[PDB]
């Protein structure tokens, strides 16, 4: 709807999960990119110039960990607060992702990567709740990066 807060304990909980295995669920992020569009794979610094993507890279951890970070506490601030909050961390995100080539058709491709491995860190215990929980986070975040790049350029 607009996040119940048994929504937000779902993104929390998955999160949680995912945050278990960053190594693995990483890389698999990654994976799922990549086969959504290939493409993709030279907007990457880490991933630029390298066959497969890499399992055990300290920078690919750290980026992908942080993109799953910040869907989750925006999951958490519409549940609490009703909106998404732009600050200067959200503007700066602007300016990086259109520094590095990021267009508003790239976020299509982020949004499914991040559903399916999500998907796949809850196993059994996934449920259509969470898959609108994430796909809302996701949607309303993107809605102010967006308006931060389209500031930027
Ligand atoms: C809400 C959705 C997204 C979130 C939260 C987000 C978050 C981030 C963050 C936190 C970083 C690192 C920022 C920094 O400290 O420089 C970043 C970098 C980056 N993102 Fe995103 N992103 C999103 C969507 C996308 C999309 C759709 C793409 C395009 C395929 C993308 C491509 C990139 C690239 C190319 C970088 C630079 C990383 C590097 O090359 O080292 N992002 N993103």
């Amino acid at each position: 709807g607009a996040l119940t807060e048994s929504q937000a304990a779902l993104v929390k909980s998955s999160w949680e999960e995912f945050n278990a295995n960053i190594p693995k669920h990483t890389h698999r992020f990654f994976i799922l990119v990549l086969e959504i569009a290939p493409a993709a794979k030279d907007l990457f610094s880490f991933l630029k110039g390298t066959s497969e993507v890499p399992q055990n890279n300290p920078e690919l951890q750290a980026h992908a960990g942080k993109v799953f970070k910040l869907v989750y506490e925006a999951a958490i601030q519409l549940e609490v607060t009703g909106v998404v909050v732009t600050d200067a961390t959200l503007k700066n995100l602007g300016s990086v992702h259109v520094s590095k080539g990021v267009a508003d058709a790239h976020f299509p491709v982020v949004k499914e990567a991040i559903l399916k491995t999500i998907k796949e860190v809850v196993g059994a215990k996934w449920s259509e709740e969470l898959n609108s929980a994430w796909t809302i986070a996701y949607d309303e975040l993107a809605i102010v990066i967006k308006k931060e790049m389209d500031d930027a350029a």
